């Protein structure tokens, strides 16, 4: 899709399936060591998001952008310890009890993550099997 719409999909997005945060992380620049940083939000509560630095490979964006593989946590405080709260940052600047991060996919590599979370314990709304994965958010892929 053109850049121009990322901002209106993701927010849609996340209000049809029911999320209190959702996001989109790519690669700051094309200089060899960029950091990836969280360059769309929506129903976030501060600007925080901006100070925030990824290294390749790391946190929730990291892994997904290297991997290729979704990552899903019920809940923060139970399935996570105090190094890898510390790698995904975003937890932290949006107070953030569940998420969903997915890769987003241009010939074959990932070049975005897309994330969606919940506060204040809200559960995921539903687990998607990799059908609905395509179906739901296949828009952001070629
Ligand atoms: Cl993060």
């Amino acid at each position: 899709i053109e850049d121009r719409r990322f901002q209106e999909t993701l927010d849609k997005i996340r209000k049809e399936e029911g999320y209190d945060f959702a996001a989109i992380a790519f690669y700051e620049s094309n200089k060899p060591s960029s950091p990836i940083k969280w360059h769309y939000v929506s129903g976030n509560k501060n600007n925080r998001f901006k100070l925030i630095i990824l290294r390749k490979g790391r946190g929730l964006a990291g892994t997904v952008m290297k991997t290729g593989k979704r990552m899903v946590i019920a809940n923060v405080g139970l399935a996570l310890g105090p190094e890898e709260k510390i790698d995904a940052p975003i937890l932290l600047s949006e107070s953030l009890t569940a998420v969903l991060a997915v890769p987003l996919w241009y010939k074959n590599q990932v070049y975005g993550v897309l994330l969606f979370g919940q506060r204040d314990g809200r559960p995921l709304p539903k687990i998607f099997d990799n059908d609905d994965i395509q179906r739901k958010f296949g828009i952001f892929n070629d």
